[PDB]
């Protein structure tokens, strides 16, 4: 049993919910929320810059930082930083930017990186500003992730129409 509250159940493991991933961390205080990074860790809109801002701009200056040492990360890979006061962890991963015209094959590999984690909050990777087809994103998700994910999805629109097309 854990703190998740209000999700409907997708799959054995993948739950989702209509909701503002900074308010649901912020309530929730998850072990881990997935954060959709770029390669850079620049936490400019988005997810990022939502989850950027929630922290008085403390996840950008860690990140800064975590760059400084370790160079760029890889289209599809993850780093662990501090979830600040949102979360105990928060993982950075970078899904393809089909807007800035990377390899949507990638997307698989990005999700291969939650599994890492018993329980995440989680966006969806790749979609809105991603450019990504969100149903595809959802679909990627399920068929690759194996631990207990809680999708958050902030369009309402958007969560309804992915409830509705779920296989
Ligand atoms: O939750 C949503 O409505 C769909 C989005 C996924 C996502 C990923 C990165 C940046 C913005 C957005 S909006």
């Amino acid at each position: 049993v854990n703190s998740f509250s209000g999700y409907l159940k997708l799959t054995d493991n993948v739950y989702i919910k209509n909701a503002d991933i900074v308010e649901e961390a912020k309530k929730v205080k998850p072990t881990v929320v997935v954060n959709a990074a770029n390669v850079y860790l620049k936490h400019g809109g988005g997810v990022a810059g939502a989850l950027n801002k929630a922290t008085n701009n403390a996840m950008q200056v860690e990140s800064d930082d975590y760059i400084a040492t370790n160079g760029p990360l890889k289209v599809g890979g993850s780093c662990v930083l501090s979830g600040h006061n949102l979360a105990k962890h928060c993982l950075h991963v970078v899904g393809p930017n089909v807007n800035k015209g990377e390899d949507i094959q990638l997307l698989k590999s990005a999700y291969e990186n939650f599994n890492q984690h018993e329980v995440l909050l989680a966006p969806l990777l790749s979609a809105g500003i991603f450019g990504a087809d969100p149903i595809h994103s959802l679909r990627v998700c399920v068929d690759t992730v194996r631990t207990n994910v809680y999708l958050a999805v902030f369009d309402k629109n958007l969560y309804d129409k992915l409830v509705s097309s779920f296989l």
